[PDB]
């Protein structure tokens, strides 16, 4: 379930470009002489490949946010141009161009009467050049300046980096490499052309461990399940039947509940996984089990007390003191008030005179994890005494003092029971040292494979732990050592790396989209959908259960983050070319100027005579977007009624009319009464006149020699011509390489004999024989 | 006469001070209180604190709708402590605070005109019935209808 | 309502959530505004 979800997160897939990203294409159009007659030859202009721009500035900006998303999805991690290489049939050298559409453009231009010999010879000389020594290849291409900008950025900012054996080995955590219990090996010398993509392992930038307790609880429980899956299973545990019979002899029955290997392994895994994932754990026990209390004493000695909810820790400590310590020293029962700022051990160390017991209690009180940044990751390291098992000596000294005490005020059988339990543990004293240092070693080795900061914040929910399971572990731990296998360590590290990389990549996607929407000023857009996509892609949360306020707080947290370099550069290219892309469309105009004055139509080659305006200079502007948002048609109504010349600015659709009779009839001036009457501008559709030899009434223009005049103009841009030689660019990339993933597949690892496994202090983890 | 609200709540800024106080309470020590109950109380505090933006929106929406509907009242908004009070459920207040969303709802112009017409009709009927009663009483006293 | 109730129950850890729903939220909104308008 949770383990399946966290292990199914796959590493980021490399994206290889297959075609050149294009927004423009050449289109062949008629061209007319200055007087409006066909020039008897065509001309090629840049036009949008997909003219789907909507009407309205808000819709245009939405379209550009969508285009930004398209480009981000199209971004390649690595790129080989030879893959996008087709033969240029007109090359004298039979070379190759760098895209199918490039080859099509070359073929169309070459096979054309209007094309000029200079362009034909240029195409004939277009070919690729390969530098094998440098492992580089240059291919010619034909791209509109904006498309060339995008493709050049893709080529110049690939994510791949060189790979080799030293990189593969360094990819392993240092502490595993520095560990003498594992021998690593390889059987392959990777070439000089091998490539790989480094995971993005920036430490948590949303700080989900702070004020997101539900999401932090989910993350922590997922990590806890994974840690349980990777913690090794105990081997060669003392036979449960034999241990039970031995301790029955010791106790002289005439304590044993919950002793078994299942519970022993449960406790071992629970402790190590809880410390690895920083899950808080609660303690479940019955006050009538003095052996459970004694094993709880050992547990509180070994594991720092911040790993337990305060109420469970306090209940356990109160039971321990009032059943063992104060009783042994003949002290009155501790009336411990719930909610006291001090714990029962904190009180008892003050009230107790015996130095051994007081010293042990003080250690338990002031024992904490240590936050240390190791290899760039925050880790919760244990005390060195715990690591080397020395605290067990202190605990046993305290227990021996307790068993020596006279237990005044209590009947003899009480002292007998207490010292029988203490004897049960003291028999295992050495095994307790071995178990402590084994637990510490396995914790350190599995923690070396953690990649995200080990934040220490108590979680909403806790993992239950049975003091009977702790007792079973202490009573059944054997002599055999259990070390995490190299395969398990690599699997744990890879799972953590995959989760961390997905986390960072989704953070980057969400931040990029949010910042882009803010830049484009999409004030009517709600980002709950963006945050929901982010959380859904994180794969471990229940978005349907995450409420809206948490998602908007996540959006606030994301908004403050910087944008990734590559996504920010893509957005900057898009936003700088935004005006050109919008104005290259043939479905919309940028506004309509109503002049109420005769203005001669501008002469453009690709239109003839056209009522085009290149600039809104000299006219008061009305923002149609603001007008539609506010709904108050007072200014515009007054201007239209009073015939005050104005410029309505916005992304408008237009009707292309080619009738000289219509131009004479002044139909373009009759499209604004709808604004006054219906009081809406979303239906506005100005008329663009196109007078030329194909107008069916051009004899009027030809014979009477008059420059057509209109009282309104459409704010539009004349298309930019297609210059073949100026549009040819030489794209450069690597000739060939192979990209590898899963670097740890090349490393074969094994362990030393478990009997000879050595702890941090250069001594064997378990030495009991 | 109108009963007007403080501009800080009209624009919803005091919710920020409320959340400052709630955050302080959430990180407060709570001496001598049992730990699990303390944690429950402070997480309950954080439940409302982490809704800062939503509660600012709720407060300014409530203030705006109150202003717009009060612009349609015609009689003086005299404030008195009434004999019988309307019961308000703090559970309902909790539901509003914990479920208020992101959609702005304002009175429709037809709703405002209907409210204003109802208030105007009631006010004019009130004044005209006062005039009728006063006229009849004065006429009776002037004609000496002692019975 | 279900999502908010679930999060509130998780955060409060009631080893309370009665009366929380859209009907109650709307009733409170109307009650507050109308009581202020009428000075009830």
């Amino acid at each position: 379930s949770i383990l399946k979800k966290l292990e199914d997160i796959k590493p980021e897939q490399a994206k290889a470009q297959t075609k050149l990203f294009r927004i423009f294409e050449p289109r062949q159009k008629p061209i007319y002489i200055a007087n409006g007659e066909k020039e008897r030859r065509n001309r090629i202009y840049w036009k949008l490949k997909k003219d789907t721009l909507p009407d309205g500035d808000y819709d245009v900006r939405e379209y550009f946010l969508n285009l930004y998303d398209q480009v981000l999805t199209e971004m390649p991690d690595y790129l080989l141009l030879k893959d996008m290489a087709v033969e240029n049939k007109n090359s004298r050298d039979a070379g190759k161009v760098v895209d199918s559409e490039t080859a099509s453009i070359c073929d169309a231009i070459f096979q054309d009467e209007e094309t000029e010999g200079a362009v034909a010879r240029f195409i004939a000389e277009m070919r690729q050049r390969v530098q094998a020594d440098r492992n580089v290849v240059n291919y010619p291409s034909i791209l509109h300046p904006i498309d060339y900008a995008f493709n050049e950025y893709f080529l110049q900012h690939q994510l791949v980096e060189p790979l080799n054996n030293d990189i593969i080995f360094n990819y392993i955590p240092e502490r595993i490499r520095n560990d003498v219990n594992y021998i690593l090996n390889m059987d392959r010398n990777l070439p000089s052309t091998a490539r790989y993509i480094r995971p993005n392992l920036l430490q948590d930038r949303l700080n989900l461990h702070d004020n997101f307790e539900s999401l932090w609880d989910t993350i922590t429980t997922s990590n806890y399940i994974l840690a349980r899956s990777v913690v090794p299973d105990l081997k060669e545990l003392v036979s449960t039947e034999a241990q039970i019979q031995k301790m029955s002899q010791d106790l002289q029955l005439e304590f044993l509940t919950g002793i078994n290997s299942q519970a022993a392994n449960d406790c071992f895994k629970t402790l190590i996984a809880a410390m690895l994932s920083q899950r808080t754990m609660s303690l479940d026990f019955v006050t009538t089990n003095y052996m459970s209390l004694i094993s709880g004493m050992w547990l509180l000695t070994v594991v720092p007390n911040d790993m337990f909810i305060r109420e469970s820790l306090v209940a356990c400590q109160l039971a321990i003191v009032n059943t063992i310590i104060y009783v042994a020293f003949g002290m009155q029962r501790m009336h411990y008030r719930n909610g006291d700022p001090q714990t029962p051990f904190q009180i008892a160390e003050q009230q107790i005179q015996n130095f051994q017991v007081a010293n042990w209690l003080h250690f338990v009180n002031n024992n904490y994890f240590r936050q240390v940044v190791i290899d760039g990751v925050l880790n919760q390291v244990l005390n060195d005494n715990i690591r080397n098992g020395h605290v067990i000596n202190q605990l046993m000294e305290a227990l021996m003092q307790l068993s020596r005490q006279q237990f005044p005020t209590m009947p003899v059988d009480y002292k007998r029971s207490i010292q029988r339990g203490i004897l049960l543990l003291s028999n295992r004293l050495g095994q307790l040292v071995d178990l402590t240092r084994l637990l510490a070693y396995s914790y350190e080795t599995l923690m070396a494979c953690v990649t995200m900061n080990m934040q220490h914040v108590q979680t909403l929910t806790t993992e239950k732990l049975q003091l009977t399971s702790v007792t079973s572990l202490c009573m059944l731990i054997g002599n055999a050592t259990v070390i995490p296998s190299p395969q398990t360590l690599f699997h744990y590290y890879n799972v953590n790396v995959n989760f961390h990389s997905n986390y960072n990549e989704r953070i980057n996607d969400a931040v990029a989209i949010i910042t882009a929407a803010n830049r484009l000023n999409l004030y009517q857009k709600k980002m709950k959908a963006i945050v929901e996509d982010f959380l859904k892609r994180l794969h471990i949360f229940d978005v349907a259960v995450a409420p809206d306020d948490q998602m908007y707080r996540l959006r606030d947290r994301l908004r403050l983050l910087p944008v990734e370099v590559r996504r920010l550069d893509i957005f900057n290219l898009i936003l700088m070319a935004m005006d050109q892309i919008e104005r290259a469309s043939d479905k919309i105009a940028q506004g309509v100027i109503i002049a109420y004055r005769d203005m001669q139509l501008e002469r453009d080659e690709m239109y003839g005579y056209v009522n085009i305006a290149r600039n809104l200079d000299g006219f008061q502007q009305i923002n149609l977007e603001e007008l539609m948002r506010t709904g108050s048609y007072a200014q515009i109504t007054n201007m239209l009624l009073n015939n005050q010349p104005v410029a309505l600015v916005g992304a408008l659709p237009f009707v292309t009319d080619s009738s000289v009779i219509s131009l004479i009839a002044i139909l373009d001036a009759t499209v604004f009464a709808q604004i006054v009457k219906l009081r809406k501008v979303d239906t506005l559709k100005p008329i663009l006149y196109k007078i030329n030899s194909d107008s069916n009434d051009f004899y009027l223009v030809a014979n009477y020699d008059w420059v057509p005049i209109s009282t309104t103009k459409v704010y539009k841009q004349v298309p930019v011509q297609f210059d073949f030689r100026n549009s040819m660019h030489m794209l450069t990339s690597n000739l060939t390489f192979t990209v590898y993933s899963d670097l740890l597949a090349f490393v074969s690892a094994d362990t030393v004999e478990p009997i000879n496994a050595v702890a941090f202090d250069n001594m064997r983890i378990m030495n009991e024989l």
